[PDB]
């Protein structure tokens, strides 16, 4: 019975956003306006026996806001939640302090709703200047006007550039991702394409497509909040399950059924066996690295029975190479589905995910060590270098991170 509050901010925030609520509602057999499941966590009960989504549009720009609502759901949404006021993420983190206050009141409203409110998920793009500027904004003002309700992300790294400050953006939102949110389940643009691409055959992936592949995965990791049973009933159930010590909560993701259209067999088995086939993992990566947590959701027909069948399998076929100080295990989670074949999702703490900050960084450094437009950010409050601040703390997370595969931990 504990809510969650969704902040979208930019484009990519709110697209991603737009295609999520498009899903859940699919599920809990919501039209685009209004109609044992728990909606609650996600949804609010409308004065008239309807529903409405407990999110909040936020953008700096028009244009994408108008879509959704000159679009089918544009009967959905709370009204008074959408608001509209940089490219870059000064610009961004910029016009918050400047809308803080009109911010505020759609957060601090939904705030009050809920009666017993768990945390908030903020979806949104590392690169660009609103998610990242604004959304840094929000991660640090989150962190104030609410201490103990947790805080988790889906955050869309750019793909592999076209904007040539991403990974200025980027690093700067990293820190504020590092410190200022409690789970991360990071989306590597490059991975949803290369599937896109390849496990789906589409030479040109648009968003809408891409997009398509995040909702799923931003809808199953959800599924055992809104289907609840007796074991992990919370967010934090879950996140607590894939972060034994902080700083390392940057999770990658990955799902099974992707294609086709008749087998002659799939069970569990040949399903958790390839939510470890890294071509399923959501994320790029280029021995040693070692999963620190594995959690596998199956929908669907299952009996425990067949499961720990499959694991066994595993320990034998050293298909997953986990940490060397501690407890290796995966855990399974076999949850229901909406009343409208199997059907895997996998969520993992894996070391290697420290290689997208690294790919960051360098970048950084070559495009800091050249003095690269930093015409434009030091365009309002950056007569100095947060920037350093940024560079050094990310380089902590890929230090934990690596030293995480160390035996010696
Ligand atoms: N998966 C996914 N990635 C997206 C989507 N839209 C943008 N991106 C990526 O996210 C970044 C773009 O953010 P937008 O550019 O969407 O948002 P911020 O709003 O950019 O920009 P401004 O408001 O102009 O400051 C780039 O790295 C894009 O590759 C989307 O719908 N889906
Ligand atoms: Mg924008």
């Amino acid at each position: 019975p504990r809510e969650i509050i969704t902040l979208q901010l930019g484009q990519c925030g709110n697209q991603i956003g737009f295609e999520f609520w498009k899903q859940l509602c699919a599920e809990h057999g919501i039209s685009p306006e209004a109609i044992t499941d728990r909606k609650d966590v996600f949804f609010y009960q409308a004065d008239d026996e309807h529903y409405i989504p407990r999110a909040v549009l936020l953008d700096l720009e028009p244009r994408v806001i108008h879509s959704i609502l000159n679009s089918p759901y544009a009967k959905l949404y709370n009204p008074e939640n959408i608001y509209l006021s940089g490219n870059n993420w000064a610009s961004g983190f910029s016009q918050g302090e400047k809308i803080h206050e009109d911010i505020f009141d759609i957060i601090d409203r939904e705030a009050d709703g809920s009666d017993s409110l768990e945390g908030f998920v903020l979806c949104h793009s590392i690169a660009g200047g609103t998610g990242s500027g604004l959304g840094s904004y929000l991660l640090e003002r989150l962190n104030d006007r609410y201490p103990k309700k947790l805080v988790q992300t889906y955050s869309v790294f750019p793909n592999q550039s076209d904007v040539v400050v991403q990974p200025y953006n980027s690093l700067l939102t990293l820190k504020r991702l590092t410190q200022n949110a409690d789970c991360l389940v990071v989306l590597d643009n490059t991975a949803l394409n290369r599937i896109a691409t390849d496990r789906l055959h589409i030479q040109n992936p648009s968003f809408s497509q891409i997009n398509q592949l995040v909702s799923t995965i931003m809808s199953a990791s959800t599924t055992t909040l809104r289907y609840p049973g007796y074991m992990n009933n919370d967010l934090i159930g879950l996140i607590a399950s894939l972060i034994p010590t902080p700083r390392l909560h940057f999770l990658m993701t990955g799902y099974t059924p992707l294609t086709t259209d008749s087998v002659r067999k799939t069970t569990v088995l040949d399903v958790m066996r390839r939510l470890l086939q890294p071509k399923n993992v959501m994320v790029s990566t280029g021995t040693n690295h070692c999963y620190i947590a594995i959690l596998n959701i199956i929908q669907g027909e299952v009996d425990p029975t067949q499961v720990h069948k499959s694991l066994q399998r595993i320990r034998e076929r050293k298909l997953a190479n986990f940490i060397p100080w501690g407890p290796a295990s995966i855990q399974v989670a076999l949850s229901r589905k909406s009343p409208y074949r199997v059907s895997g999702l996998m969520m993992a703490n894996h070391t290697s995910i420290s290689s997208l900050f690294e790919r960051t960084c360098r970048q950084y450094d070559k495009l800091r060590k050249r003095e690269a437009f930093l015409e434009q950010f030091r365009k309002e409050d950056m007569f100095k270098d947060n920037f350093d601040e940024m560079d050094t703390s990310r380089e902590i997370v890929q230090q934990l991170i690596d030293e995480y595969h160390a035996a010696t931990r």
